[PDB]
């Protein structure tokens, strides 16, 4: 269970 995370913003971020 790997996600890519994004760069400029964090993981959960993208919410």
């Amino acid at each position: 269970d790997w996600e890519y995370h994004a760069h400029p913003k964090p993981n959960s971020x993208w919410t």
